[PDB]
């Protein structure tokens, strides 16, 4: 009797490319490409397990632009320059970026602490600040190759910084090829999402928010977004086909977001399986075991992720010693294995790039220990999405209706339903009436609404500038 374990690592960035200048206004796609997007599939070269990945089309576009040398990334330009050529504004931006990342374990360099404690920085100090900001985002592969430069910790020269940059761009240029390779070798399945990561259930039917939050106020949806919902899915299928040569049959719904209407749309678009969150199952049925394959109206297969396990990795284990965290995770799988007489399917689904910056050494000791341990436990079989979809010796159940929601508490409150988020929707609704190009689709991405109307939010003004620039461009 096996336990079937399915990892599905979701990779996404909103479009940081300002449409009028072409400038990438934040470096997050670059930094997660060099830290996570190559290295997460690359674990499959060293560990004999299956791991699955979701890549959004808008992320793929940006990886392609960086790989082609075409991305004009304003923060990265300030890193590359000789410090003697740095603008006053660029020095301020380098300092602020460091301050915002300062407490993350991947920034634990003694030299960064000294530099931040200085009033004015000379050329040699700025070179270290530039290069250490680069090296903080070093991924597993290059932590081996650049080991000696990493152990320097200070006193970096322009030549050394340029060397690091060249190795980083080499990783980016190989990234889409590693996803093709692990897919063709059967080491994992690759899925995609509707193109700009929108909330499909809201685009199809804004009133579905009232299934979980009846007291919420929403704007007047005086225009239909239903055909845009279809476009996001269709364009995503075409982009995936561009990269991999086949149409996708698995999709990750952005924010785990499903509704009866959304599931019908994914079925109509030829999607054979998706996953969503355990809270949706709990809201939709009484007997909510997430260890079964579900069939929605015999049209599409649905798995519900194990929320506990997914959130342990995504939010809890950064605060743990790595061996203890692996012991805890394996112990939880053992208890699931002992708790049922059938073979349970255990979906672990979360973002593949967001939690690691908070782990010691970018979570590399944790993942290496976790993957090494899993590959030797003969009662665990990790599966591709294709294998999870086909497995005959699992329990199944038919489901006829779901209550619409997301993996955020089963509801949509992170993107709609307060004064400030509703103004964004009102802006989008009015722009849609006058839209003349697909930049309206860019503005439908979930990220813009995530950041709106939130205190904290690092670089909130940049996301607001991007959203409103896409809204403006869509009407020209
Ligand atoms: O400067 C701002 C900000 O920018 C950059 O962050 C990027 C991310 O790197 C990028 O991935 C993208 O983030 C979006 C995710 O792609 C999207 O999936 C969603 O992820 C949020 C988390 O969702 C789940 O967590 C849920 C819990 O499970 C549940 O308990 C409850 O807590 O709710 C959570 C959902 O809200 C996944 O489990 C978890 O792993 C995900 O992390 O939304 C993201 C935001 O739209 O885009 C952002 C920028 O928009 C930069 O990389 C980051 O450090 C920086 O602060």
């Amino acid at each position: 009797k096996k336990l079937f374990l399915v990892f599905w690592w979701h990779m996404h960035q909103p479009l940081y490319r300002e449409p009028y200048t072409g400038e990438y206004l934040l470096p997050w796609t670059f930094f997660h490409a060099v830290k996570d997007y190559y290295d997460m599939p690359a674990y499959l070269k060293d560990f004999e397990i299956k791991l699955n990945f979701n890549l959004t089309p808008v992320l793929i576009d940006q990886i392609q632009e960086y790989a082609q040398g075409k991305a004009k990334d304003v923060f990265l330009e300030a890193i590359r320059k000789d410090p003697d050529d740095l603008e006053k504004e660029e020095v301020e931006k380098l300092i602020e970026f460091t301050k915002l990342n300062y407490e993350k374990p991947i920034y634990r360099f003694e030299r960064i602490r000294e530099l931040m404690n200085k009033e004015k920085l000379n050329r040699e100090e700025l070179l270290d600040l530039q290069t250490l900001n680069l090296l903080a985002w070093c991924g597993r592969t290059l932590r081996k190759d650049l080991k000696d430069l990493l152990n320097k910790g200070r006193n970096y020269t322009q030549e050394e910084k340029e060397y690091v940059l060249n190795k980083y761009f080499e990783i980016i240029k190989k990234t889409l090829s590693i996803y093709r390779e692990i897919k063709e070798e059967g080491k994992g399945s690759v899925s995609t999402s509707p193109y700009y990561h929108p909330l499909i259930p809201i685009l199809l039917n804004p009133n579905c928010v009232y299934e979980t939050t009846p007291n919420v106020k929403i704007p007047d949806f005086a225009v239909s977004f239903r055909e845009d919902a279809s476009k996001h899915v269709e364009l995503a299928k075409e982009k995936y086909f561009e990269i991999f040569g086949e149409h996708p049959v698995y999709m990750w719904p952005p924010e785990a977001s499903v509704s009866n209407e959304a599931l019908e749309l994914y079925y109509e678009k030829g999607i054979n399986m998706l996953a969503t969150d355990e809270v949706i199952l709990k809201n939709s049925v009484e007997r909510a075991s997430p260890y079964l394959r579900y069939y929605f109206r015999e049209l599409i297969s649905v798995f519900f992720r194990d929320k506990t396990l997914s959130d342990l990795i995504g939010f809890s284990y950064h605060a743990w010693n790595a061996e203890d965290a692996v012991r805890d995770f394996i112990g939880r799988l053992k208890k699931i294995h002992e708790s049922v007489d059938f073979q349970p399917v255990v979906f672990v689904v979360l973002n593949g790039e967001n939690c690691w910056e908070y782990y010691e050494e970018n979570g590399i000791p944790f993942l290496e220990k976790l993957y090494s341990t899993l590959e030797k436990e003969e009662w665990i079989e990790t599966l591709t999405l294709e294998e999870a979809m086909r497995k005959e010796d699992v329990k199944t159940e038919v489901i006829e209706s779901v209550k619409a929601g997301t993996w955020f508490d089963g509801n949509f409150l992170k993107w709609i339903g307060n004064k400030e988020k509703n103004e964004y929707w009102k802006i989008l609704i009015e722009a849609k009436k006058k839209a003349k190009n697909d930049y309206i689709l860019v503005a439908e991405g979930s990220d813009w609404f995530w950041w709106q109307g939130e205190e904290k939010a690092p670089f909130v003004e940049v996301f607001d500038k991007l959203f409103r620039s896409f809204v403006r461009r869509a009407q020209e």
